[PDB]
Order: C-alpha cells, then sequence, then structure tokens
C-alpha cells in the first residue's frame, strides 16, 4: 500500500468533469480544475492541463499523468515548506503518506496552518493530535475520509485502508 493506492481510494476516478462536495469543477483523481462556476472556464483549464482539446473528458492515462504530477507537487510542496519539512522529516513512512494525503487535499498552506496539531505530531503524541484534528472544518466536512487519514497518523499502519 502506498500513497498512490491511498489517495486513489480516497479520491476515486472520474473521466469526466465533475463537481466535488465543495461544488468545484474537478476531474480524474481529485484533480482540481477551478473554483469558478463556469464549466467553460473549467473546460479551458482542463485543456491547458491536458494539452489538447478535451471537450470535458479525459482518458485513464491522462488522469494518471495529472495524478503523478499532483502527488509530486505535494511532495515538493512539503519539502519546500518551512513548517512542513521537519515534521515530515520526523515521521516514519506510513505517516508521511498521511501528511502527503492532506497536503494533496488542502495545500501546503492549508495544512501548514494546523500549527497546533503539527507540534503534537512532532511530539509523536498520536492520540491527542488526533483529537485535535477532529475539531476541524476538514473533519466535519468529510468525516470518513478524514477518519482514515487520522487513523493512519494515529497508528502509523494502513488498517483504515484495508
Ligand atoms: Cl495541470
Amino acid at each position: 500500500m502506498n500513497i498512490f493506492e491511498m489517495l486513489r481510494i480516497d479520491e476515486g476516478l472520474r473521466l469526466k468533469i465533475y463537481k466535488d462536495t465543495e461544488g468545484y469543477y474537478t476531474i480524474g483523481i481529485g484533480h482540481l480544475l477551478t473554483k469558478s462556476p463556469s464549466l467553460n472556464a473549467a473546460k479551458s483549464e482542463l485543456d491547458k492541463a491536458i494539452g489538447r482539446n478535451t471537450n470535458g473528458v479525459i482518458t485513464k492515462d491522462e488522469a494518471e499523468k495529472l495524478f503523478n504530477q499532483d502527488v509530486d507537487a505535494a511532495v515538493r510542496g512539503i519539502l519546500r515548506n518551512a513548517k512542513l519539512k521537519p515534521v515530515y522529516d520526523s515521521l516514519d513512512a506510513v505517516r508521511r503518506a498521511a501528511l502527503i494525503n492532506m497536503v494533496f487535499q488542502m495545500g501546503e498552506t492549508g495544512v501548514a496552518g494546523f500549527t497546533n496539531s503539527l507540534r503534537m505530531l512532532q511530539q509523536k503524541r498520536w492520540d491527542e493530535f488526533a483529537v485535535n484534528l477532529a475539531k476541524s472544518r476538514w473533519y466535519n466536512q468529510t468525516p470518513n475520509r478524514a477518519k482514515r487519514v487520522i487513523t493512519t497518523f494515529r497508528t502509523g499502519t494502513w488498517d483504515a485502508y484495508k
């Protein structure tokens, strides 16, 4: 099991534009198009991203390319984040995945603003960071997913995904 497997599951796969839970144009494996409410606008960005005239739909492979880049970008954003790095650098492998999953979902910045839960993760105080992350808009907006992620951080295992 690894980050790729993890997020594919957490995000699913769509070949067609779709709207998320926040109601945003999205595609593939949680690949955010635009926050704007113009399907057109979303079509353009999709085109720009795929590099061809898509007319709203991509292929699996296309989806997969966006995804690999999306995971790469998340990794680099972590490594480049002054708040994120050390955290990341201090966790074992399962947990870095979890850190990566959240960054994928909210952005360096977003994730970087959980400064209290970050310390805790730093102290390796699983149980409490966990309680802490739960008091998040994030946890209530999408509790099941949020729970897997948080369990993964807590335990440092993949049980939530098996
Ligand atoms: Cl792109």
